[PDB]
């Protein structure tokens, strides 16, 4: 699950790990992911 992947893994194949994360440790992982499809990546 790195950084790059975030991204190659569209939401709904995120959503599929985050399965098992508390409600906070989703929200973690729901800002990034929006971070680097905007940023050069």
């Amino acid at each position: 699950l790195t950084d790059e992947e975030l991204v190659t893994m569209s939401v709904r194949e995120l959503n599929q790990h985050l399965r098992g994360l508390s409600k906070e440790e989703i929200i973690q992982l729901k800002q990034r992911r929006r971070t680097l499809k905007n940023r050069g990546y």
